[PDB]
């Protein structure tokens, strides 16, 4: 006898199969057909177990398989039965049900600052029994807080893998920064993973502030002391953001480098540099720093008239 002709599988969502099929060739038939019957089988499945649909109209040549597995390949055949029983069973087809968005958020967040107006989100795929299909992207997701609530409007930074680093994603180490943040602001990020389909979990929001600001500007006075010296004096910035800790003085001859580097305790605001000639140029930079670091420097260069 013949099987059944024109087996067609599709997936029309990640959890069902329509399967299609045509009666054998009337001239090649023997009884008359009253009823199909299907054999699905998930291979690689959680559920191994073969499953049936019995009792199909002879009339009817196509049925819905249903609550499959995400994302899962299944083999199926129909065989076709008179009133003595089944025939033998077409051939055999196997199809993958569609793809569906990540079940698992992306895996090893880690978030750091940079600076103050930028921090820095690290991570890597989802679990992959997780995806539901190939990753095609990520999007990191922030909200600045205040006294440990969200108070201004999320924004999103979208990263789509190219083409050529599809298969290799498991392995990637993925990181970004955001930037164009506020000095000394808490941040709750949050990174998501699509594939086609879409978006999936979100990881568990983890906070991040960006650091404080450094210091302002000192100012410098400077004065032409005997013996070829100078009195170089400061002030500190009146913007310190925080406990001073020190300076650093870079000072030489102008366009001569490299300059001489000198740190200076935050209790100190003069120094006498020497080797300060009438008849030529000398340039000072002076920096002020906090915990944060050191501010912009404050650049004199003076000349000493002969």
């Amino acid at each position: 006898s013949a099987p059944p002709q024109d087996i067609s599988c599709t997936s029309p969502s990640s959890t069902s199969i329509l399967v299609s099929w045509q009666p054998p060739p009337v001239e090649k038939q023997n009884g008359i057909i009253t009823e199909y019957s299907i054999k699905y089988t998930a291979v690689d499945g959680e559920d191994d177990k073969p499953h049936e649909i019995l009792g199909i109209p002879s009339d009817t040549t196509k049925y819905l398989l249903e609550q499959l597995e995400k994302w899962t390949e299944y083999r199926i055949t129909v065989t076709a039965h008179t009133d003595v029983g089944p025939g033998p069973e077409s051939l055999s087809v196997l199809i993958r049900t569609n793809e569906d968005v990540p079940s698992g958020p992306p895996r090893k967040v880690e978030v750091e600052a940079v600076n103050s107006t930028s921090v820095k989100v690290s991570w890597r795929s989802p679990v992959p029994n997780k995806q539901h299909g190939q990753i095609r992207g990520y999007q990191v997701h922030y909200v600045r807080m205040e006294n440990g609530e969200p108070k201004g409007q999320p924004m999103l930074k979208d990263v789509m893998l190219a083409d050529a680093q599809w298969e290799f994603d498991d392995t990637t180490e993925h990181d970004m920064i955001i930037s164009g943040l506020q000095p000394e602001t808490s941040y709750s990020l949050t990174v998501t993973a699509y594939t086609t389909k879409g978006d999936g979990a979100r990881s568990k929001p983890k906070l991040v502030s960006t650091t404080g600001a450094v210091p302002g500007k000192p100012r410098l006075v400077i004065n032409h002391t005997q013996m070829n010296t100078a009195l170089i004096q400061w002030h500190p910035p009146v913007d310190t953001f925080g406990p001073l800790q020190g300076y650093r003085l870079k000072f030489g001859r102008k366009d001569m480098e490299p300059l001489t580097t000198l740190e200076f305790s935050e209790k100190e605001d003069h120094f006498t540099a020497t080797d300060i000639h009438k008849g030529a140029s000398y340039v000072f930079r002076l920096s002020a720093r906090n915990k944060v670091g050191f501010g912009e420097e404050m650049v004199k260069e003076i000349s000493i008239p002969e």
